[PDB]
């Protein structure tokens, strides 16, 4: 089995899919979760206007709906959660998805007083932080919000990890990856656009240096994850980025554990 | 197969343990992973004055100053992180783990200004949070520090999760349950202090209502991971929260999952 082999075996990647029936895969998933732990009620998920979140929120707010008509239960609701850095305006994407998926609820929460206070006892430590570390710690404070909300509300976090971000291991461990429940999982990005095109999602909140990492573009990254043969340095660096993440796909390690082993 | 057997099989827990045997096997396991990955040169742990902690960052000193002596490597270190609410005074168990330990490096952050800010932004958006939900606030700003502490350390955060704290589900979801690397993994509470009584600490850092949960003491836990027979009554009430808190001993769930379906 060769490295690209295992690498779609390990994220659940196809060449091919049928957006309706993984729209509706992702949506029954939801549900019968929910069904199966009927003490949860809610369902949580930071929406910011980007592709990812505004599809995992439509399908998110289908599960609640149809779940709420079928049971009855007027307490199930769909809460999204607008978490800027900063007092800084208002996004019309943002706005847009919202207009899209209709939400029960959506909750507005600046995280930048918490990330400077955060930085501000570090600083007292002895230690300052860096521009890219305060990029994680701002994630991080995001899945603090989430989970907040979440245990007020009797929720469960969405998270928006698909094959095309977590093959390379873009995302924050603990932050952006620290979540309950994943419906994209096993989509790559072009997939994705292709559920929110059936679904009926403006295009401007998902059509398209613009590259997912250096010398590799999302068509390159989409394109490996369905199998086909690409330069060898593409190849090589989509590669190298899954074997140093491998942890953050990974529950912490024991001294059970032999992947990591030379 | 039962379902003790089944818990007792997934956190890896036996009936005895030789403590030079567990001692060198942890120390040697954190010793092969920073080999692996030379990149890294810091481990991070949260030090309280509990017994975990004291025994976590015995381990990871001893891992640290052996592979410093072999490979010549003085950027290795072994971070202690004191993490207060509060400026709530200077507490003695903690000093005496330190003067235990002797670690390289001792930090200390006051985590109660960022968690006041938290608390606010969710207020300010209609939401008021438990005592309750706090505790986990704080849990997850404790993770916060000593990932942005790693972060600038090229360090990886140690964890002292065990299979007493373990099978109850009884840490925070991505609070102290966020870590990189486990070397208390598989051991009860009563084997942890056997391998502080070998290391020689202090009594009083790990010499024990006091109780694990409610009706359920250490010794009923210990006892249960062991393969011994209890009351039906506290073997339900122990299988209950093993049940309930699967999800947090799980990555985040997909559509390939099956573990929590009836
Ligand atoms: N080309 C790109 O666009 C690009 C490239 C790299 C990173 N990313 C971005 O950077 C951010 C993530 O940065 P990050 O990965 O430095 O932060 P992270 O916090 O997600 O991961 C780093 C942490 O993981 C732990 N760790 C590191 N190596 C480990 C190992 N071998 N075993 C166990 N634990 C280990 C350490 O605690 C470390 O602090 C994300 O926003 C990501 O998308 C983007
Ligand atoms: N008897 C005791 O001493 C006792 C009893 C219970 C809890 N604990 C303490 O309480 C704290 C933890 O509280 P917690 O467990 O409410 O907080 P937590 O944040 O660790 O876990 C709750 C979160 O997990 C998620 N979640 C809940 N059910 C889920 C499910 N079925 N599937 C997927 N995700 C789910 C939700 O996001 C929820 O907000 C810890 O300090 C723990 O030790 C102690």
């Amino acid at each position: 089995m060769t490295l690209q082999q295992e690498i779609i075996q390990a994220l659940g990647a196809k060449p091919h899919i049928n957006p309706e029936e993984e729209i509706r895969r992702s949506v029954d998933f939801l549900k019968a979760y929910l069904k199966t732990y009927p003490f949860l009620k809610s369902l949580v998920l930071g929406i910011s206007g980007g592709q990812d979140s505004t599809l995992a929120g439509k399908l998110s707010q289908m599960a609640i709906a149809e779940l709420r008509e079928e049971t009855g239960d007027n307490a199930l609701q769909f809460i999204a959660v607008r978490l800027p850095y900063g007092v800084q305006a208002d996004e019309q994407d943002c706005q847009d998805a919202i207009a899209f998926i209709q939400p029960d609820r959506v909750l507005t929460v600046n995280i930048k007083g918490a990330v400077l206070a955060s930085e501000q006892a570090l600083r007292e430590a002895g230690i300052e932080l860096s521009d890219f570390v305060r990029g994680n710690e701002k994630a991080r404070e995001r899945m603090k919000a989430q989970y907040s909300i979440a245990g007020m509300t009797h929720g469960v976090v969405v998270g928006t990890d698909h094959a095309a971000e977590a093959i390379t291991g873009f995302f924050t461990k603990y932050g952006d990856g620290g979540t309950d429940i994943n419906p994209l999982h096993r989509l790559n990005k072009r997939q994705g656009k292709q559920l929110l095109a059936a679904l009926g999602c403006p295009e401007h909140l998902y059509k398209k240096p613009d590259e997912a990492a250096l010398g590799v573009t999302y068509d390159n990254i989409d394109d490996y994850l369905e199998g086909k043969t690409l330069d060898p340095a593409i190849a090589k660096t989509i590669e190298g980025w899954y074997v140093k993440t491998e942890h953050k796909r990974r529950l912490p390690i024991t001294v059970f554990d032999d992947f990591w082993k030379r």
